[PDB]
């Protein structure tokens, strides 16, 4: 990557998108952006992009964690993958620099929308092929980041962003907003997992593998059929989740699977059910994922 | 851990068929021997039954196998080494308190069966307990109302959650996708529009059931609006233009209890009573 910064004077101030412990998160618009940026322009007008402005007195840790995610976010070239369109980091403030979506996170979305029913034709609807649309492209950015050998270890609606014409986009927020402090599990000083999104040998051995990123893909999807109404396991503690986990691994019939979402196609259900195999082998790969669903998505 | 003796369970009656097994009420053979007569109900899944539905009788198992407090219905053991599946709980002999009520007139010593009304506010607060206990397990309920709670003896009352398996209640429940149906007439406004359950709209479903226990469970909530003017007031709650209405005072329930019900009702989620203030004011105050 080359180490010259994105123009602090390209980026024009909207709003204020939030703020945090060690900076401000911005919404801007950046003019005429081709001689900035490479990408799949959306449809004259200045290009929105979201900043992180790290604050200017950030200790040294908040700094190397900075650079850190950077690095990461550099090699993610993919239209469903959130896209590190810029730095400035030669001076401070250190600003990071990626696309905006428009619609904010998938389960906010999702959690706005209605199933549209068919025997009934006044909230915002979704139709059952655009849900199919939708964890489609969720597949498609997966499989791109298994074609790197990046393990992403948090996939779920939450970190998935909406843009225009129902594009989504994999991102991934951290632990930076209290908003879903409950689909986390504290077990070791400041260090939280997904447990309810995390295959059974990951609470249980902390093997985290493309195979139990397909397992996560699996929730996923139960969230999007589900329209985020509910989280997994919802009425069982984390600790039941955790001995689900051991069930799994005992093996004798005692482990539980999330339901099949209301309307859910049987087809569909059998689709998670194999994302959630025992045996990470017999778990469909993302390519597979992809494939059934992109035409499944056309064929409804 | 061991499963349930299957065959000290001597079959009485059964107390309903279902689409994926039968609920047997049944008799323990030597209660004193497994304590380390004695009534319960069972629940038996189908030896056929449907891998999804053997799923989600083990998910029931999980969630009741949590819950102990004495005015909630309690897990006895499970019958899972073989087919057919089996969960047993205690037993309530006088069926759900909407029936329970529904058969009783209210008690006039200035003038069927009755009940006072010290009774009912003894039946309320023993909800509001239950429910109180229910909160500290973080525990959001749902579907809270008359026809889930059950009436043992001595007015001794356990909420439970019989979910959809019964005719008897269709019209309490608003189908919104698939097989998914809504209490809406108990839901807060909130659950109603964005589907947001907590504690505080389990409140807002207490002060519904505390209006059927007073009102005896003569009548529905709206019984005269339909579904969609139930939807629509939550709509209206939500604009909160002064257009929003609300459950009429049961008739000789005194202000103060019904000042208490739209407490139950505020607009704020937050402003809401919690379920222990409830109770010692049901049952002290
Ligand atoms: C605020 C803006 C500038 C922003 C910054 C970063 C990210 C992001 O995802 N970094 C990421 C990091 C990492 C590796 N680690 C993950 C967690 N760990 C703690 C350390 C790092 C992996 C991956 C993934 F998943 F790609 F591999 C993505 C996203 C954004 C954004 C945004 C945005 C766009 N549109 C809206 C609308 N509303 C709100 C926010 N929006
Ligand atoms: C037939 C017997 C064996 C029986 C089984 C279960 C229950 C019960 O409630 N499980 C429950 C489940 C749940 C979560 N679910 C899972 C998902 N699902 C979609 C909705 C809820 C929550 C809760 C609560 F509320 F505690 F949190 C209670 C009750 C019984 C019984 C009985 C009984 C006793 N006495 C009589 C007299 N007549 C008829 C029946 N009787």
């Amino acid at each position: 990557m080359p180490r010259v910064d994105f123009p602090r004077s390209r980026l024009r101030f909207k709003e204020k998108l939030g703020e945090g412990q060690f900076g401000e998160v911005h919404l801007c618009e950046v003019d005429s952006p081709q001689d900035l940026v490479s990408l799949d322009f959306p449809l004259g007008h200045p290009l929105l992009v979201a900043v992180k402005i790290l604050r200017p007195d950030a200790t040294k840790n908040a700094r190397n964690d900075f650079l850190k995610e950077v690095k990461i976010m550099s090699r993610l070239k993919d239209p469903n993958i959130i896209r590190l369109l810029g730095v400035c980091v030669q001076d401070d403030p250190l600003c990071m620099i990626t696309d905006y979506m428009e619609n904010g996170d998938l389960n906010q979305f999702l959690s706005a929308h209605q199933l549209e029913d068919k025997a009934a034709e006044q909230g915002p609807t979704i139709s059952y092929p655009m849900l199919l649309h939708v964890a489609a492209q969720i597949a498609s950015g997966m499989r791109y980041l298994a074609t790197l050998n990046f393990v992403h270890r948090d996939l779920a609606t939450r970190n998935c962003l909406v843009g225009e014409n129902f594009t989504i986009k994999i991102a991934d927020f951290g632990m930076s907003r209290n908003l879903y402090a409950g689909d986390y599990y504290r077990v070791q000083g400041r260090a939280v997992l997904p447990i309810r999104w995390m295959a059974w040998e990951c609470i249980l051995m902390g093997k985290f593998t493309t195979a139990s990123d397909v397992w996560a893909f699996g929730v996923t999807l139960w969230e999007v059929l589900m329209l985020c109404r509910a989280q997994p396991f919802g009425q069982l503690t984390d600790e039941q989740v955790i001995e689900n986990a051991g069930e799994f691994f005992r093996d004798q019939g005692r482990q539980v699977y999330l339901s099949r979402p209301p309307a859910c196609p049987q087809g569909l259900y059998e689709l998670m059910l194999r994302c959630w195999s025992r045996e990470s082998e017999q778990r469909p790969p993302f390519s597979q994922l992809h494939r059934f669903l992109a035409e499944d998505a056309l064929n409804t």
